[PDB]
């Protein structure tokens, strides 16, 4: 490895263009990557004041934490589920950019509300604009949902070593939402009924569905029939259990999706995808206590 951190971010970028060579990785995957891990240490530094986290990850973020870049779709958004109001984990995330970590600072643009229904408090939207001493570096997309019944009581800690390779040491731990959790909300919004001008695109959530099945733990499933039946009540849109349905232009959007993912056993098209998902729905509405 690199016995101490880049000078700049010229120095940044090139040992970026090094790992991503020795990888066999996109430079713009691993950049994408590192400035994704370096907004997920800001924001494990928002905790309450018992120490518990504020934020948790969720999302594709979480995903390519849990299974590493290789064995996960590639995603560009920082989505998170938030324990205080909107204005105050901004104005925390934004204290902890300018105060920085390890070169690393950031600023914070606008919260911008999502129109998402079922939510008495919707979602927002904004970006992390990164820096590396001081020069611009990448911009992160930030989505921050409130909580939903049980869905932040409880986190897993995920690590990466992607600022390892580039000669930072600082360890990167991340609190994020619990498989039960994100399975719960995964189908809720794969199978969710869209308004007029909007059409459900979102058949890369059975890719990520089947992941999530096979990470999660067969003593974790009543767990996550308690959080669906949460999440499904809560929402109030269409009732649990639900059935996996398919959109027309779903074939390509879901092939996509399986995009760097040829060593898993995951299903390769979007019917099969679909029967897998739904099998999944039946063994979870079974885990009754």
């Amino acid at each position: 490895p690199y016995s101490s951190p880049p000078t700049n971010l010229r120095s940044l970028r090139d040992r970026l263009t090094q790992v991503a060579e020795r990888q066999g990785v996109v430079f713009g995957r691993l950049q994408r990557h590192v400035a994704m891990i370096v907004v997920a240490q800001f924001a494990a530094t928002l905790t309450d004041d018992t120490g518990a986290p504020l934020l948790l990850v969720k999302g594709g973020s979480s995903l390519e934490l849990r299974r590493g870049i290789p064995d996960s779709r590639t995603s560009k958004d920082f989505d998170t589920v938030a324990r205080r109001d909107i204005e105050l984990i901004h104005e925390q995330l934004a204290d902890a950019g300018e105060t920085g970590w390890e070169g690393f600072t950031a600023i914070f643009t606008a919260p911008e509300e999502i129109d998402v229904p079922g939510m008495p408090v919707k979602p927002r939207r904004f970006t992390a604009k990164l820096s590396y001493r001081g020069r611009a570096f990448a911009t992160v997309p930030i989505e921050v949902s409130s909580v939903e019944a049980g869905n932040a009581d409880q986190f897993d800690t995920l690590t990466s070593d992607a600022l390892g390779l580039v000669g930072v040491p600082a360890a990167v731990a991340v609190p994020c939402m619990t498989i039960p959790w994100q399975i719960a909300q995964k189908l809720h919004a794969v199978t969710a009924v869209l308004e007029e001008p909007k059409v459900n695109d979102r058949a890369h959530d059975l890719v990520d569905l089947q992941l999530l099945e096979g990470l999660l733990l067969d003593a974790d499933l009543m767990p996550t029939r308690s959080a669906c039946i949460a999440i499904f009540e809560a929402r109030a849109q269409h009732p649990w259990p639900p059935r996996v349905a398919t959109l027309p232009h779903w074939p390509l959007i879901y092939a996509g999706a399986l995009e760097g993912l040829d060593h898993l056993e995951l299903a390769r098209t979007v019917d099969a995808a679909a029967q897998a998902v739904q099998r999944f729905v039946a063994r979870i509405d079974r885990a009754t206590k």
